[PDB]
């Protein structure tokens, strides 16, 4: 997150902080958010040889009580996804148990209300990526504000597409997710909007995020099926 704030210790307990492996490179890191006891919605980006899930985290460094380091049984990227568009870029991830309940562990209330549009221009999306270019990612948990905006500020982004994604973040600010957030929800009037997908290496927002609206039938589908 890239000019943000500390989030107070656990005050979005549906966050999950996944540690990605791969057969020929170090373990790579991205966010995501509980849905389910046992599932969590991140970025099909993100997917892997094999993930790990820690719930109940604020400082990823210092291990604590309320940490819930959890083992995925199955990773369902969506069959859609595609590596050069960026299209669909989301992923359910089944947990091999169902995550404890507590005060610093809990699910993002989903589905909720009922919209194709997602209300309110500021929107809110943490994370513990990289807080700069040149910065590494975050040990605590960060949250920033961002603008939703009209489609025509992420015309850069030659696949960008309305339907399927949001442009979040003023380009006239720094604030922005960046690397490292990559599956961390959007949250609008405390509902989850968004998912992080992508932007420019240089940080310039705004950035790309999923559309969770359109997926709303797949995510079902996926939870009902297992
Ligand atoms: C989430 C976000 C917000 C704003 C800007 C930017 S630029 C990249 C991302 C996220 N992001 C990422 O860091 N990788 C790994 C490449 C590492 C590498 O090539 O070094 C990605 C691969 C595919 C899609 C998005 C990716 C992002
Ligand atoms: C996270 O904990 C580590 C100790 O393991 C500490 O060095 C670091 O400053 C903490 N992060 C922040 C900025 O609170
Ligand atoms: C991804 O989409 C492009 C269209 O831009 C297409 O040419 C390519 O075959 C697709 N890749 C996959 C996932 O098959
Ligand atoms: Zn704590």
């Amino acid at each position: 997150i890239i000019g943000g704030t500390e989030c107070k210790p656990h005050s979005r307990p549906y966050m999950a902080y996944l540690e990605i492996v791969t057969s020929n490179g170090p373990s790579k890191f991205c966010g995501g958010f509980l849905i389910r006891r046992n599932f969590v919605l991140t970025a099909a980006h993100c997917a892997g040889r094999s993930i790990t899930v820690t719930l109940g985290a604020h400082n990823i460094t210092e291990e604590e009580d309320t940490w819930q380091k959890l083992e995925v049984i199955k990773q369902f990227r969506h069959p859609k996804y595609n590596t050069s568009t960026l299209h669909h870029d989301i992923m359910l991830l089944k947990l091999k148990e169902k995550a404890s309940l507590t005060l610093a562990v809990g699910t993002l209330p989903f589905p909720s209300q009922k919209n194709f549009v997602p209300p309110g221009r500021m929107c809110r999306v943490a994370g513990w990526g990289r807080t700069g270019v040149l910065k590494p990612g975050s040990d605590t948990l960060q949250e920033v504000k961002l603008r939703l905006m009209d489609p025509q500020a992420c015309s850069h982004f030659r696949d960008f597409d309305h339907n399927l994604q949001l442009c979040v973040g003023n380009p006239r600010k720094t604030k922005s997710a960046f690397k490292g957030d990559s599956g961390g929800p959007l949250l609008c009037a405390g509902a989850a909007q968004g998912i992080v997908s992508y932007g420019r290496s240089d940080a310039k927002p705004p950035a790309v995020f999923t559309r969770i609206s359109h997926y709303q039938p797949w995510i079902n589908q996926i939870l009902q099926a297992n």
